[PDB]
DNA sequence: ATAACTTCGTATAATGTATGCTATACGAAGTTAT
DNA sequence: ATAACTTCGTATAGCATACATTATACGAAGTTAT
DNA sequence: ATAACTTCGTATAATGTATGCTATACGAAGTTAT
DNA sequence: ATAACTTCGTATAGCATACATTATACGAAGTTAT
């Protein structure tokens, strides 16, 4: 068909409308699908309903998680929807196939993870164990894990800080305002305060690594093995060496993670963030208040992070 | 005819789509359906709108509360959609006769119902009837309630708990522990980690553990039911929630949670809920929810 | 057309699905409608756009207030919309006319009215006179007015209570549920709690009327000429009899009104509202609550009803 | 083509349904659109989507923010709907370009503006500068001042005040009413109730006060400016608010109102919102809005 | 030679909610050991 | 017979997941100034 | 005979919000009295 | 010439009203136990 043939010129001549993440998920699923086609001598595109059935069966065989499988549905319910076509999921093979796998991992004890917490205590422990170093890593890695902390930022967020978008407060308070985030993208975005001590950390990081040369560098960059910054306002620190800091900054307290080869053994990305909300809760903060420090525009996710009557039981 | 046969095929294929006690639902409202439109002369199947109404209107006159014709009606969508069929909800007919059907019961004053509150004045009531006896149902029923209480965990979730999963239940207080200990005791349930906490006591008064089969959801309601039967006897005089039942702990365990006063995000994170809906209305008619006016005029 | 009169033999057939008083608007605008077209030698169904259009212009001629206008309107495309047929609305030469008629009318300084308030002082004043009232009609007018102030409820809903919808509180205070609102039509419905003051009056109320003889009895009734209450279950005090003690009260504290003609000379269904609304603000009630109080799902006609920086501006 | 010269023509007689400021933009929109058509070979209309896409795609370069391109798609779907065309917004393509349009610009760098607070600092300031000065503009432009901070009225809202109207404005400070009476002294205003408060002022230093003709909101804007100016000397060196402007008084007036503590509420009737977003905005970098983390690091 | 990355691919969490699904209710028929 | 349940059917109260992306999680392989 | 209604018809308020409409911004061309 | 504006065009920030009912507002005419 032609029409489906430039609905996808045009999804992909666009695709700029799209995160590079939506772009990164569509390839990968599509070769793994492609793969299961190719085995069974199956069409691959308009795909067909028994066939998408079979594919996610086959997945759940593979003990992939239940939001897995979601996402491969997902993916091809995208390009067959913006190609024109029917998705798989508008028939019930899919439909149901897709709760039966849910309900089954579900009922037989499968679960989504979360990052392990990093909490007030955490940030203090560590704080008062590299605030004496005099490596420019060291007060580069203190000064994130501090924003992580302090503004609940996504990584992608924090890597995407240029000097520029640092203002300041009247009483001295660093703010960082942020465009993108995953739920929002404006041009008047947010902005997120600093406290004290968090700004305090910052400051010596640009003082050390010289970031503020260009107002267009991004605040962190990559530090070599002797100690010298390289400001870059072209190619920003990596989420993965972000998410490497958070795995360093563990193993320098806690040692080396089990080889069980579970996810979570160490602090990660979102380890900041679900810990942030644990530590308010805690603190009696309100719900509402709680929302709006991570971004939150509704509660759910916030309850799983946050979770004795026996206080009431007794006299 | 196909594209349903093999929809209905779909269905039986992927049962496992839905839990049984939805096929149960379904089965009972097409029985239903079926029966009135034998008895009515019209064909059951696919469901045309003015007989849908037809019968909506007639669950409306024998007496069902709005939600149960919903409930009809729900199943009726969900048996077309997954055959190729429209959905009766979605004709002009039966939108308008739901709006009627339910503006129209409630105002002749049809009300949802709830739980009678089993409170901390009732459950050390109950203690001491039976405290100081030594048959083992007394025993184990002291512990049921105190869990209920303490945990406001529903009956299904109750029904599953096994020993190995213990106090804390994957917490408890300090004389719910003890009395749950008394009845494990007096069980044996510690016997087999894999055995459930609470089983069957026979006529004899001999308890019988095991891990293939557990206490129903209904004999748990009917230790509620006989607790309440053994203090104000014999049922009220033919409606629902005249006793005691599941629910009937959680309800209670939140108004007095309320009562002495915290946080309502507490409440909730202690049932498990998290859409204050239903933990506002349990708590309600308490007078510190009387709001801004009272607390005005009272000055 | 079959598909019309089917379609509109379906809307009649189950009119309960409406309010009766979108009932009587519906005809009251056809009447209107239908007036017109006669005058001008037009047909009246399938309503013509350039009719339409005229007619709404001969209503803005007329005087007529705005929102009197977009009733008329709004009727018109309920009829063709459920109907089957367009709606007047759906063409360009009546939606245009729509706003070209409401910002010509506002430009020329129309303006919608509120009620006027009923607050604190009035009840406490009102309150004082006719507590010491023996006759049977004072301690009802005071027991309703109290109510309709405590509770923000409209006067429908006031009429539509019965003895048998009134529980308690440990503490002794009425609590009223109430099924049916103008936001809301569901069998959990809302309660209502009333001031151990508001209790008292609707006590002596029931006590000296008998409304309590039958569960089913309507809590407020008739009472004629020899100050002898007349309880029923099934025929109700009317909303307009309900005015009507707004409006004496007003008369006994302030006298007789204006011959002007205008609307809310004197208190009304809906000054209770209006004035607990204020009261609540004043008091630094926080605007979530006052949104509770008096139903509203919603900020702005709280803001409306709640309408010196100078304070600022001296050293 | 009959039923878009009929839709046309509806549009030019009901005219009225919109303000004369809408269809200045519309014009300016259609003109803009029209000359690019030319340019580049395309029929302006009925605008076709591969056209309205690659136009949109043609703002981008020329450097213009989302919201700017967001007006001028808006303008050419009022002009379709109001014809009986298709809207080129929902075209698949144009849908496809504004999505990465937005995000593209954002990624960037591209931020929403606001007006450079005109607070207490300087409203004391100008005072200081100008208290003592005997020019009629000068006692013009306190009075001016004075209201726009006090009141937050917007300029359009200050051109078209009367003296009649007047102390209460159908509420201001002390010394801000006794500023307004000097320049009513020396402008002479009073002498007509419908003339506008505020009038010319010519070069020779009289003030002509008039009922017909209204100070223009660019004169008022001028009053900011030339105040920015008057202080610290010409314009910063080409882009947007590096001078105070018609709402400058508007934010800082809140900036204060907050800084000094009062409910946000509060601060909204006395602007006029019902949408905090805005207010919000405003104040947002302020140490009393710093958030409940700030507060918890700090302790 | 190696610290400290980057880039990459499969894997999986997260982002809000309305009404479609799944619970409890409870009279009562059926079942089994005492 | 019957206590003390289980299974059932159908009433009614009460949760949680399908939807369309966009983000992180983490081992591994390639990179580059020391 | 009349208080205290009821019923009724025209008239109009109210009920929530998203993005379509209407504001301000500001360089600059045009205008008029000094 | 030029101060001190107004009119303009096009940029960008910021409100408010169309949508589908459902309710009240209030004079007037009919009603009914005193």
């Amino acid at each position: 068909s032609d029409e489906v043939r430039k609905n996808l010129m045009d999804m992909f001549r666009d695709r700029q409308a799209f995160s590079e993440h939506t772009w990164k998920m569509l390839l990968s699923v599509c070769r793994s699908w492609a793969a299961w086609c190719k085995l069974n001598n199956r069409k691959w595109f308009p795909a067909e309903p028994e066939d998408v059935r079979d594919y996610l069966l086959y997945l759940q065989a593979r003990g992939l998680a239940v939001k897995t499988i979601q996402q491969h549905l997902g993916q091809l319910n995208m390009l067959h929807r913006r190609s024109g076509l029917p998705r798989p999921s508008d028939s019930n093979a899919v439909s149901l196939v897709m709760r039966r796998i849910r309900k089954e991992n579900v009922d037989a004890g499968e679960r989504a993870k979360q990052a392990l917490a990093f909490e007030r205590t955490d940030f203090d422990q560590v704080r008062s164990l590299m605030e004496n170093s005099d490596r420019c890593q060291d007060i580069r890695n203190l000064a994130f894990l501090g924003i992580a902390y302090n503004t609940l930022l996504r990584i992608a967020e924090i890597a995407r800080i240029r000097v520029k978008d640092i203002s300041r407060t009247d009483g001295g308070r660093m703010l960082i305002h942020i465009g993108r985030t995953k739920t929002l993208v404006s041009t008047a975005g947010v902005e997120k305060a600093l406290s004290l001590g968090v700004t305090k950390l910052v400051e010596r990081w640009i003082s050390v690594s010289g970031v503020a040369d260009d107002p267009n560098n991004y605040l962190f960059c990559r530090v070599r093995k002797n100690g010298v910054a390289a400001p870059s306002a072209t190619s920003q620190l990596s989420t993965r060496a972000l998410e490497g800091i958070f795995e360093a900054t563990h193993r320098l307290i806690y040692g080396a993670k089990d080889d069980s080869g579970q996810r979570y053994l160490a602090w990660s990305g979102h380890s900041a963030r679900v810990g942030a909300a644990r530590d308010m809760a805690r603190a009696g903060v309100s719900i509402p208040e709680i929302m709006q420090a991570g971004g939150w525009t509704n509660v759910n996710i916030v309850m799983n992070y946050i979770r004795g009557m026996v206080r009431l039981l007794e006299d």
